[PDB]
């Protein structure tokens, strides 16, 4: 447990060399973004060392690009007392300040960037708005989803039904 901050020191040294790596080969990309998430997953959950880990990848990697690591970290954030640093990062995913433009709806790109930015609303004690974003939010997503059902587009299908189910979730337990 003393030796764990050397371990981090050693992990964001070979997350560099894995950065060169991103860099000089274009067809590992993939994998060294799968290989930095299950490396994450594996490090301990201290906001600390989460920042630094992602102060190193942010090199080759904006947060566009990866829109998980960067949701897992904001929640972690917020689960650690930081609603601040994760709302940051929230809006930052998101692109625009929905707080600035509490009359504009949510933006309903990122999907899932908007759901955790509405549980993210809902722990900053803004219940009733959050509450009016979510039904917004679930009408939209059901007239989309009823617009662009296709043959082609079934993972995503998919995906957006497991996030609609979180969401009518979401709704019974707010109300
Ligand atoms: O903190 P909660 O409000 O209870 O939300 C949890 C939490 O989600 P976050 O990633 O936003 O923190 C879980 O993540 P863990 O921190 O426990 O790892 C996640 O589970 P997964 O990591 O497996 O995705 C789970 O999602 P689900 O209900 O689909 O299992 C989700 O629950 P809600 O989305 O219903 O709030």
């Amino acid at each position: 447990s003393r030796a764990y901050g050397a371990m981090v020191s050693c992990h964001m040294l070979s997350e560099l060399e894995e950065v060169i790596q991103y860099k000089l080969v274009p067809e590992r990309r993939e994998i060294i973004r799968q290989i930095w998430w299950e490396r994450l997953q594996g490090c301990q959950r201290i906001v600390e060392d989460w920042q630094k880990i992602l102060m190193v990848r942010s090199l080759v990697v904006s947060p566009h690009e990866d829109m998980r690591t960067w949701l897992k970290y904001a929640s972690l954030c917020g689960k650690s007392g930081r609603l601040a640093l994760a709302h940051k990062t929230l809006v930052l995913l998101l692109g625009v300040d929905p707080s600035r433009q509490l009359d504009h709806p949510l933006p309903t790109v990122h999907p899932q960037v908007t759901y955790a930015y509405m549980k993210n609303m809902w722990k900053s004690a803004r219940k009733i708005d959050a509450f009016q974003h979510m039904q917004h939010f679930v009408q939209t997503m059901q007239q989309q989803a009823q617009h662009a059902i296709a043959t082609e587009d079934q993972q995503h299908k998919q995906e957006l039904h497991k996030l609609m189910a979180r969401c009518f979730l979401k709704l019974g337990e707010w109300q």
